[PDB]
């Protein structure tokens, strides 16, 4: 902790909202999406391609243009305010964002561009970009990941161009907002954004997984969209939601100089998506560096199929670190980046697994049991011992938190 972070040649001034790692601030600027060949990369090349022959294969589709090196650095109110997000809103809690300060922070999602890029007058784009949260920690979840947002607007002309008489349809009226449109969207409108919206995805979804996989959608809630929904993919007997969508919030393209406009938007994780596309075990494996992982994504063109083959998972050495909270002064997420800090992409998971008051000292006991594995080899019981004894210390300097073990 400290008075100044200092992050990609820029200084803030730090506050009672400052809780940055030096962990999370080596992996800024790595950018594994605008790596060539690295798995994401290659998701994105593959979208990219799409959305390109799209637009010379269909005279309606839009050229959309792509910015994948955006600083992830961004206002909070351009990551929460500018997306219509409350002020009382759970997302915007300390413990799920690393914010520099009370202003600036590191983008949780690339949605958080949509409103500069509308401002500029585009009318259909793409951001691609790692965005970062503080979340529990398991082979399905990193303190960063990559995502790509989509946005796309229509015109009245545009929308109802191959309707008869379509130029007495308005996009915009003013009823009531329902579970299926906004309050200022004509539901002629709507039904056709929608429409255009998931032909989109499902194209998108068949150009890279192939005809054959099933895909449902789910009604969802954001508040910068509405309708809003969420795509989920059977994987392995399971439907994973790997984007999230809607019909963009009036307000939200209004106040970025669209009025005329009615658009769409998606934001969809990359990571999720490779997992899926090529199997991946775990997240953490687009982080390693073995070569035999790498290897595998040396594709000649992004069209030629990579045929991915899981490395073997090594045993993993189980440990429990129990001890007590200080005085009404803790959160979850934060020993969780002691773990990341200590353990790094040792720990495969941590599980809270009890929890209780103690009457006399009134003073919360928490026991977690952390699950070592490396991904590239067999972690012996010795150095697990060195690092779950470095959490042990760690825990007990930088937590206050007291040695129950």
């Amino acid at each position: 902790p400290g008075s100044v972070v200092e992050l990609l040649g820029k200084s803030y001034p730090q506050d009672d909202h400052s809780n940055l790692t030096r962990k999370v601030l080596t992996r800024v600027g790595r950018n594994l999406h605008n790596q060539q060949h690295h798995p994401l990369w290659l998701i994105k090349e593959r979208v990219k391609e799409h959305f390109y022959k799209q637009y010379v294969g269909r005279f309606g589709t839009p050229l959309f243009s792509v910015y994948d090196n955006l600083s992830p650095v961004v206002t909070t109110w351009q990551n929460f305010d500018s997306l219509l997000i409350p002020a009382d809103h759970p997302s915007r809690k300390k413990g799920d964002n690393y914010y520099l300060n009370r202003t600036h922070m590191l983008r949780a999602h690339t949605s958080a561009h949509q409103w500069d890029l509308l401002h500029a007058g585009l009318d259909a784009f793409l951001v691609v970009g790692d965005v970062y949260r503080r979340d529990q920690i398991d082979s399905q979840h990193y303190p960063i990941f990559h995502q790509l947002e989509a946005v796309r607007l229509f015109s009245k002309h545009e929308l109802f161009a191959g309707i008869k008489d379509g130029e007495s349809l308005q996009l915009f009226e003013q009823s009531s907002r329902s579970a299926h449109k906004q309050e200022t969207h004509t539901m002629e409108a709507v039904k056709l954004v929608e429409f255009d919206l998931k032909q989109t995805l499902t194209r998108l979804m068949a150009h890279l997984f192939g005809d054959e996989l099933e895909i449902r959608w789910v009604d969802c809630y954001f508040p910068f969209t509405h309708p809003s929904f969420e795509m989920e993919i059977n994987f392995h007997g399971e439907w994973l939601e790997v984007l999230g969508c809607g019909v963009m919030e009036q307000q939200l393209v209004n106040s970025a100089g669209a009025q005329d406009r009615i658009g769409w938007a998606f934001g969809l994780g990359l990571e999720r998506l490779a997992m899926i596309l090529y199997y991946i075990p775990d997240i953490r494996l687009f982080w390693c560096e073995d070569e035999r992982f790498l290897k595998q994504f040396c594709v000649s063109n992004i069209n030629q199929k990579v045929k991915f083959q899981p490395l073997s998972k090594y045993p993993a050495v189980i440990n429990d670190i129990s001890f007590w909270l200080p005085s009404e002064n803790y959160a979850e997420n934060d020993f969780y980046d002691l773990v990341r800090t200590i353990g790094g992409d040792l720990v495969e998971k941590v599980d809270l697994i009890d929890k209780f008051v103690h009457p006399k000292t009134h003073k919360t006991s928490h026991c977690y049991r952390i699950t070592y594995r490396h991904m590239e080899r067999t972690l012996s019981q010795r150095e697990v011992r060195h690092i779950h004894q470095a959490l042990q210390e760690a825990a007990v300097q930088l937590l206050g938190v007291e040695g129950r073990f």
